[PDB]
C-alpha cells in the first residue's frame, strides 16, 4: 500500500488555477452564481462555498490530510487544540449526562471538565483510566462519553484504549482520545475502538511552533457533521494563514516524528542511567508501568516525557543553564522546550487532583526536538554537572 | 482629547524593535528567563506573555484598539463573532439561568441559542424587544441576562438598549448587545448602559472582507477576565495573521463607516420612491418605526438594510441582474453586497420563529460599501426596469 | 469614483471566493507536455512559475494599469526594484540620460554610481526649466527620467513640454509619481511613456510592504520591463500583492484627506512665526504652481519647510507626540524626516547644493489623522 | 562540533518579546528616538534598523541561518534567485571587465549573461568548466569573474571548483558559485575556495514549493556590504513573509536533504538499469563523468537529475501518466517534481548553446521528493510499462 509520506504529500483533490501548492483563500464570504445555487448550497445540495465559517478551502484541505492518516469519515480544524477538545466534547453531551474522563489530562482540559461542564448540568468523574476496571466501576446508566489521554500530559500515565473501546461499545457510550503527544503517525485511536481522534496542531502535525491550531476526526459522518454543527455556533476556527501553515508543517510530520521517537528514547535513556535523574516516565522504557499497553497499541513514541530529579532546587539548576534546550511552555516543536510541570502547566489545576495525577516540584518535562541527539545529550549533560 | 481617527491611528503600547507597523506574532509559545519568572505569569506576576491562547502581543493590540472606541475595561477578540457571541454568554450563563433574547438576530445566534443553550439547561425566551415592557413580561426570577441586536439582523428592528439596560440594572441582569450592523463608531453600547457589547469583526471593523473574526468588550475589569477565562477552555481565538488584517482594517474605520453611512442612507431613499418597491426597512428614514430610538442612541448608521419587493420573482429578476452588486452573504464589506434571508441566512431559523421576524421570501437584503452612490443606484436602476 | 473600478476589479473569481486568494505559490502544473510547452512559447492561457507571472500579483498589476491608463504594468519587490527595471531595461553602453537634479537618495545614487559603470553617460541638470533639457541634450540621448513634485523639495517640472521634446528627439519619458499617486498625477496621459510608483508610499498607504509598480505606454515596452524583471529578480511577494491590492481599496479615499491634511497644515505652517519657508505644490506662494495646478488633479501630503536653524529643527523634530521621526512617506498616520542627515545624507556633496538640501530642511508627510490632532501636535512642539 | 541541525534550529540573536518563533516584520519603516539616533543609523553608527530595504529583522535571522552554514562573513536575500544572480554579478562587474561561465546554466541565467551584461558594455563567454584548461585558455587580461554552476542545471555537469578557485586567487578574480542544486549542506563552495556562494532559495532551501527567493553569501566583509549596496539600489528584497517561510522551512534542511540524496540515487539507480532508459545523468553514480571530483568536493548530492528516453514521443509518455510525479518545471521541492528541458525550463536559450549544453527532446529531468523511495520507483516502473 501507498505510504503515508507519499498520502501527506499527495492529497486528494483539484489544483486551484493549476497551482502547485495549495493557494490561501483569505475571505470571509464566497459568491454565488445565482439566488437557486445559493438556496441550494445552504440546503447541503450541490459542490461550492458559501461562507468561511462553513467551509474553508484552504482549511479543507488540511482537514482532508488529517482525515487521511486518522481513517476517519471526515475532520474538523479549530483554533485551538481546545476548541477541538470542547467541540468533541460538548457537541455531544448535555445537561444530565455523565462523562468519564482520565484523572491526568493537559491543565486546560481539566479546567474544561471540572469548571465549565458541571456548570451546563454535565456529570463528570476524574478517573484512574490506566485500570479498566475503575472505569468499569465508576460507570452509570447515564453514561454517555468515556474522554482518554493517552499517553497523558505530563506524566506519560497509559491507559487501555483498545479494552475501554470495549465497554464503550457495549453500553452505547462515545469514546473520546486525544492524541496529542504521540500523533497520529504513531497513535490513530479510530483503530483501537475510538469514536473521535483529536489533536492539539499547535503541537507535533504543525511541529513549527508558530501556530495554535486544534483537529478533530470522526468514525462517522453523522458524528463529524455534529461536530461541525457545533463549531458553526461556538465559533473556533483555523484561519486560513494557519491552515496554509499547518497542512505545510505536515508535509514533514512522518520524518520529524522518526527523529523525535528516536532522539526521546536515546535521551530518557541517558538520563535513566544518570545519578542525579532518580526516575524516567518515558513510555518506551521497559522500567514504565504502562510499557506493554503502549509498545501493543501505539506504532511509536513522542518525545515529551517527564522525568524526576531529587530536590526543586535541582530541577530549577537544570532547567536554568541550558543552552540547547529553551525553557518555556508547550511542546512538539522541531526544538527541544523544557518545562516545570508543577508551577507553570498544571499550577492551575487543583491539588485534589494534583496529588493523584501526581506532580510535584521534582519533576521536569522535556520535549525532545530533532536537534542532534548528541548535542541535546551534552547539554542536559553539562547542566547536570555544574559547580 | 483625540479625535476617533487619529486614536486608532495612533494605538497605546510600546513599539517592538522600533517598527512602525507592529509586527505579527506568528508564534505558539514564549520564552522564559527563569523558573520564577515563568511561575510568576501563571498567576500572574507581571509582564510579560507564556503562549497565544491566553495572550498574542499581536492580537492584544488589535483588542486594545476596540477598548478604546468602546469605552472599555477590556476586550477579548476571537476566531469568529459567533465565538463571541458564545463567550459573552456561556461565560456567565449556567444550569437554571434565564436568557431573554430579541426575536429577530443573525441566523446562527438563533441555532447557538435555540438548540445549544437549552442542552446545557439554559431557559431561553425570543422576546419582541422593541417594547421594553414586553421585556417586563417576560421577566422572571431566574433571569440573568438579557440579549441584544440593534438594528437587528434583517429587519433593522430597534431595540431602547437606553431603556432595557435600566430594566437590567434593577434586577441584576448583565444586558450584552451584539452591535455589529452599526459599528463602535456610531454605536456604543456601554454609553447606553449595557454591560457587554461584541461585533463580528468578519464584517465593518475589518471592512475588507478578508478574514473572520469576532471581539467583546466589557464594562467591569470582572467580566471580561471571565470572558477571557472561558476563551482559554473554549479555544475560539484570533490567529495572529488575522489580528494584523484586523488592526490594518480598521485604521480606515472612520472614514469608511462614513461613506458607508452616506451611501446607505440615498440608496434606501433611492428604493423607498421606486414603484417596485413595498417599504425600505432603514433605521435612518423618517417613515421607519423606531427612527427617533435609533436616532437618539446612535451618533450614525450602518449601510445593511432590508427591502420588500412585489413578489419573489421580481426579487429573483434584481438579485441575479446586478453588474455591480455582488450576490453574496455577509456584510459591512468595501464593496456592495445583496442577499436572500428567506433562503440563504435566515433558512434554518425556525419556521415558527421566522414568522415572527418577519420574513417573507419577498424581502431582500443589501449591504451597501464604499463605491460611489450613483454606480450602485445605477445598477439597481438597470436591474430593475428589465 | 476610480473607488468603484478597485473595488471590482477586471477578472473572474477563483472557486467563487470574493476576495482574490493568496497564490503563495513557487510553481505552477501542466495538463501535458504540449500545454506547458505552448506557455513557454505564449500560446494558451495559463501559469509556469511565478517569476514569470503570479495570479495574486497579476490582479494587483491590472489595478494599477487601470488607474494609470496603461497597456500593462509590472510590480516588483520595491519602487527600487521599478525605477532600475525602467530605466536599465532600454538604456545600454553609450546611450545618454537626462533626470532632474532633485530625485530621490537612492535613485541619485543608482544614476551616479551604477549607471555610470554599465557605459550609461548620466546628466542631472534643474528639469523645471523646459530650455534647460534642451540644452542638455546630446546625439545619443535615449531617456529623460522625471520626478514631479520631486523628492523631498516638491520641485515641479514641466511633463507635457518635456515629453513633446522626447517624442520629437525619439526618447523615452519615465515619471516617478509617488509624491502624488495614480490618483492625482498620470504621467501616461501627459505624454509620457512609463510611469512608475514605489508602492511602499500612497497605493498601499498602510506602512507594512515594500514595493514598485511601473507602467508602460506601449505593449511592447512592458514586455521589454517584464523580461527585465525577468532575469533582474525584483519581484513582489504574493502576501505583499495581497496588501498592496487591500490597501488600494481605500486609496481614493485616503488621498482625498491626505490632500487637504497637508494643504491645512502647510498653510498654518507658513503663517507661523518660527518658519522660514515652506515647499508646497497647493500653496500660490510655491514657484512651480501654475505647471503643477494644470498638469495634476490634486496633491499629495509631502512636502517640506524651513527652520530658522538645525537646533530649532531638532527640538521641533524630538518633541512631537502624535507625529513619528521616521523615514517614508505616504502612511495613513504621520512621519517626520530631516532630509540632509537621513534620506539624502549619501547624496554627494556638490549635487546637495543644485538640490538645495539643507540641515535647517524638515521633511513632514501628513497621515489621515484628524487635522486639529496634527496642527496641536506640531503647534506645541514649535512653541514648548 | 555543534551539527549543523542544532545550528539552524538555534540561530544566534535575541528574542523579541520573549517570543519563541521569530516575529514577522510586515513593516515598511522604523521610528528614530532622536534626530542624532536616525543620523547615526544612516551614517553606520549605532544599532540597528531603518527601513526595510536597508535592512528587515525577519530578513536578518534568515540571512544569519545561510551564513551559518556557509560559513560565510555574512548574507544577503532576494526576491528570486535572479535577484541574488544580477547583484552577485552586476554590483562587481562594470563596463570592460570579462565574465567566464559555464556553458551549462540555468535558462535565466544564460538569458542574463548573454542579452543584459553585453549592454552594459561586460564581456562574457561561455566556456566548459568541467575542463580547467579550457578556462584558462579563456582568460584575458581584464577577465574579472567566473561563475560556475556545478553540478549544472540541468545536465548535472560537474565542474572541479577546487582547480578553478586556484585560478581566479592567482590572477585576482571573484570565484561565483550558484550551488542550489545541491544545497549547503552538501556543497559549501567557501570551503572550496569560491568567493561567493549563491542559492535560489525557491528550491530545497525553503523546500515546500510556496516561495520564490534567493541568497547570496561572502567570504568577505566588503563583498557583501557591496551586494547589499547593490540591493538597495537595484531593488530585489525578500518579503518578511517569505523570509519568515523559509527560515520556517530551512529548520528541516538537513533531514529533507538526507532524504532527497537517497531517494535520488535509489531512482537514478533503478533508472539505469532499466531497458527504456538509455542513460541517466546522476552525478552520485560511478557511470557518470566527473562523479570523482563531485565525491571528493562535496559531501552528498541533490535529488535533481537528468535521464535519456529512446525518444520524444516515450519521453512524452512517462511525463504525462505519473500518479505520483507532477508534470511542472522548479525543483528542490518537498515532493517529486517532472519537466522537459528541451521545450520548458531550457526552451528559450539559443540553439547554438543548446546544442552545446547537450539538451535533446530525448531527455527528462526528475527532481525526487521525500515521498517513500518505492512508491516513487513504482510510480516510474507503471508508466515505463505501460502499453
Ligand atoms: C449565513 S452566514 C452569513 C453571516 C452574516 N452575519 C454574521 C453575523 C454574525 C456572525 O459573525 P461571524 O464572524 O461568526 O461570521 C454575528 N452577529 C451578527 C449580527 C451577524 O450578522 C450575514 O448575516 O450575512
Ligand atoms: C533612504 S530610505 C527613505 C525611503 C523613502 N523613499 C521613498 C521613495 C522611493 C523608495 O522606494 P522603495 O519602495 O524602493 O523604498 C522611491 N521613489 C521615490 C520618489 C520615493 O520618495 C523616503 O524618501 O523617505
Ligand atoms: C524556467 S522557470 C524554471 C525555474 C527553475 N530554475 C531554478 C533555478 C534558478 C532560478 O531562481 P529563481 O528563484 O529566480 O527562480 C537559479 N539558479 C539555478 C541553478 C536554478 O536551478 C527550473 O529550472 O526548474
Ligand atoms: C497551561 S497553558 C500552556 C500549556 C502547554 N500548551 C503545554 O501543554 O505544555
Amino acid at each position: 500500500a501507498q505510504d503515508i509520506t507519499t498520502t501527506l504529500l499527495h492529497p486528494k483533490g483539484d489544483h486551484v488555477l493549476h497551482s502547485h501548492a495549495y493557494p490561501i483563500f483569505q475571505t470571509s464570504t464566497f459568491c454565488f452564481d445565482s439566488t437557486q445555487q445559493g438556496a441550494d448550497l445552504f440546503m447541503g445540495k450541490g459542490e461550492g462555498h458559501i461562507y468561511s465559517r462553513l467551509g474553508n478551502p484552504t482549511v479543507e484541505q488540511f482537514e482532508e490530510m488529517v482525515c487521511s492518516i486518522e481513517g476517519a469519515a471526515g475532520s474538523a480544524a479549530f483554533g485551538s487544540g481546545m476548541g477541538a477538545i470542547s467541540s468533541s466534547t460538548l457537541a455531544f453531551l448535555q445537561k444530565g449526562d455523565h462523562l468519564i474522563a482520565g484523572d491526568t489530562l493537559y491543565g486546560c482540559t481539566v479546567s474544561l471538565f471540572t469548571h465549565w461542564l458541571p456548570r451546563f448540568g454535565i456529570e463528570v468523574d476524574l478517573i484512574d483510566t490506566s485500570d479498566v476496571e475503575k472505569v468499569k466501576a465508576a460507570w452509570k446508566p447515564n453514561t454517555k462519553m468515556v474522554y482518554l489521554e493517552s499517553p497523558a500530559n505530563p506524566t506519560c500515565k497509559v491507559s487501555d484504549i483498545k479494552g475501554i473501546a470495549v465497554v464503550c461499545h457495549e453500553r452505547g457510550a462515545r469514546l473520546v482520545v486525544d492524541a496529542t503527544f504521540t500523533s497520529p503517525c504513531f497513535l490513530k485511536p479510530l483503530e483501537l475502538g475510538a469514536d473521535i481522534a483529536l489533536h492539539s496542531v499547535s503541537k507535533y502535525i504543525n511541529g513549527h511552533g508558530d501556530v495554535i491550531g486544534g483537529v478533530s476526526s470522526a468514525k462517522t459522518a453523522e458524528d463529524i457533521a455534529t461536530i461541525k454543527f457545533y463549531r458553526k455556533d461556538a465559533g473556533s476556527l483555523m484561519a486560513p494563514m494557519d491552515a496554509f501553515l499547518c497542512a505545510r508543517g505536515m508535509k514533514t510530520l512522518p520524518i520529524r516524528m522518526q527523529i523525535h521517537m528516536e532522539n526521546g528514547l536515546k535521551v530518557a535513556k541517558f538520563l535513566e542511567q544518570h545519578e542525579k535523574i532518580v526516575k524516567v516516565n518515558h513510555p518506551g522504557l521497559e522500567s514504565f508501568p504502562g510499557h506493554d499497553i503502549a509498545k501493543k497499541q501505539m506504532t511509536g513514541y513522542g518525545s515529551t516525557f517527564l522525568f524526576e530529579m531529587k530536590s526543586f532546587e535541582a530541577a530549577k539548576k537544570l532547567m536554568e543553564h541550558l543552552k540547547v534546550c529553551t525553557l518555556a511552555v508547550s511542546l512538539g516543536c522541531v526544538d527541544t522546550l523544557i518545562e516545570h510541570p508543577a508551577s507553570m502547566t498544571h499550577a492551575a489545576v487543583p491539588e485534589n487532583i494534583m496529588r493523584k495525577q501526581g506532580i510535584t516540584p521534582e519533576l521536569v518535562r522535556i520535549s525532545v526536538g530533532i536537534e542532534n541527539v548528541d548535542d541535546i545529550i551534552a547539554d542536559l549533560k553539562q547542566a547536570l554537572e555544574l559547580w
